[PDB]
């Protein structure tokens, strides 16, 4: 229905990814039986404890992908997949000669009347791979709002794999900040709002509470029918980044002033190991042995509300917004979608589990962000 | 049948104890999906390297009992535990007031023809517990032998539980060196010898390979049926201990100048934890979580030969002698009758184990001990 322009999104999330791997190495029992040692409790030891690194931050990376953006005059179709850090829009070029490419949607400058030429040459070198290719300038329409757009048409895509190949997604769609190019390319949503498609360069983000696999990207306005309450703005702390400033305590363990970065595309909430480990260490949670798993009784007693206090505002979330029922491996248990991880000094960030209960405001105009409190639709 | 005197007693061994624990918790499921998890493998975190002192010397001992021992003229039955290192019998008083003692057999001086007083009181005082008790002369007999010994008639008994009170076992009788008495009270086999009962100062024990809860010892002389080729004999370093100078080669991991202790009632190899970590750090072995359990593929073709070497004998195991099968929980898999334990510097004992293989000569006459291969019978 909406009166400004709404699209759905799908979501492969870290349940979806951990039932997987349960499947594919037979894990149930394991798991069911390393439960019932714990609550025998067998398990004395601790530590527990385990330093797995197996945590990155793109270990916990949401695949969050839509399929209904076109580039040009004919409507080129592709599978994006959103990004909140990055400006730029990314598609393969019809004229991509690695092999990743082949099996995927291709733009071709030649067969759009709209199309104009940049030929700006870019390189994006990374970890997990590297990605060469040129600016081009064309129709970006979704589907209701279009405009032309300056998007990169990538000629080499080396790395990314398996995950790509498997994966049906094309290119990656910008929700953030930070733009490759040094021509000062806004955001998408910036530009539709230059060239007057829309009245203000905003965003929101609304996750369902009951469907895991869905969410809303809304463009241009705030959509009143997906949350309760007022909104709350808080003002950015990093020009470039969805960054906040914000002091955070999970029971009595508690980090003032530090920087929270609002990510749904991060399966989780994110803590500093040490944090973590003050956090859970007589809290009856139990690490599964030789797994990223931490798991407890879904009605644990002893789990404390976890707060993001600002200046004036606290944002909460009780054990039912952070815990994931596993009734299919064991009765009443539930694992943990928090995870230890030190990135920066002082840095969390707010994954899928906050903003299941927070509908979230991305505003490029006045550097904000806000907070409400989410309906169930 | 022999010419020289023998009897049987039982053992409760480590595995008849570790087969308890696995009933009364309900582990055998836990233990197969664990060792499923490390044949996948998904176990690479190794250490693993758990420091379990679960293991003191104690919780290894195996129980050797037996109850066809007499005393006095009466003969008054006692149902004793074997131990390898002390010199006395302890048996407890009929005017025993702790409550340990109410279910047990008691020894009455009163009721004895042969009885003498001798009355010197004695305490020994422990970790597990503490006993006091006093002196007393009578026949002493099992069953062919006997002579007028001097042994311990207990009165107070505190400690030693949940085992003295769980156990059928009343006292014990000693096959070692130590005498707690200051008047030089010889070894019950010394003092048959004393009073010509037997021809020489000398007791085997032979410990069947295919029946792990019995053992034979044969005291005055050397039985030459539960063996195949020559006896052995190594000298003592130690006056009072059955104890003996070799070095010790477990594939590549060695230790020149070991002192081994020869003790059937242990239920083990042991091996400092240094020396442990060496010999099963990627040897193909899996320590199962939150357990005092090393466990492995049966047939596994990394297993070395184990060597005690004396300048002029090695002795050795196999796999096959260190390795006990577990099939009622997982085909194949065996555990480690191995256990880490630091002792003194450079100690090491030779439990139940390794005297499957070798049948062993205990020799006080001439401060040596004998090795030679167990027949099978």
């Amino acid at each position: 229905d909406p009166k400004y322009s709404t699209v759905g999104f799908n979501i492969e999330n870290s349940y979806d990814r951990l039932m997987k791997t349960i499947k594919e190495h037979k894990l149930k029992n394991y798991i069911k039986e390393s439960v019932k040692l714990f609550n025998k409790g067998l398990t004395k030891k601790s530590y527990l404890g385990s330093e797995f690194d197996n945590v990155e931050l793109k270990d916990l990376a949401n695949v969050l992908s839509f399929g209904e953006a076109k580039l040009g005059d004919n409507g080129q179709k592709f599978n994006f997949l959103f990004h909140t850090a990055s400006s730029n829009v990314w598609v393969p070029s019809i004229k991509c000669t690695s092999e990743s490419c082949e099996s995927k949607n291709h733009y071709d400058s030649s067969k759009s009347k709209t199309y104009e030429k940049d030929d700006t040459p870019v390189k994006l070198t990374s970890k997990a791979g590297t990605i060469s290719g040129i600016f081009s300038k064309d129709l970006v329409t979704i589907g209701k709002l279009s405009v032309p757009y300056k998007f990169i048409e990538m000629t080499e895509i080396v790395g990314f794999e398996p995950f790509y190949s498997e994966s049906d997604v094309d290119g990656v769609f910008g929700l953030g900040w930070k733009d490759l190019s040094i021509g000062s390319i806004d955001p998408y949503i910036v530009e539709l709002k230059t060239q007057n498609k829309i009245e203000q360069a905003v965003y929101s983000i609304y996750l369902p509470p009951e469907n895991k696999n869905k969410g809303y990207l809304t463009i241009g306005g705030i959509e009143e029918r997906f949350f309760d309450g007022p909104l709350n703005y808080e003002k950015l702390n990093h020009d470039l980044m969805w960054q906040v400033d914000l002091d955070v305590h999970f029971g009595n363990v508690s980090s003032k002033k530090a920087n929270v970065i609002l990510d749904s595309a991060t399966s989780v909430i994110t803590v500093p190991t040490e944090f973590f480990n003050q956090f859970v260490e007589s809290a009856s949670v139990f690490k599964v042995p030789f797994l990223s798993l931490y798991v407890t009784t879904c009605g644990n007693t002893k789990l404390p509300t976890l707060e993001y206090r600002s200046p004036n505002k606290v944002y909460t979330l009780e054990p039912k917004q952070y815990l994931e029922p596993l009734e299919n491996i064991f009765s009443a248990l539930c694992m943990l979608n928090i995870v230890p991880i030190d990135l920066e000094k002082n840095t969390f960030v707010l994954g899928d589990p906050f903003m299941r209960k927070y509908f979230t405001v991305y505003d490029y105009d006045n550097h904000t962000v806000g907070f409400a409190l989410a309906k169930n639709l």
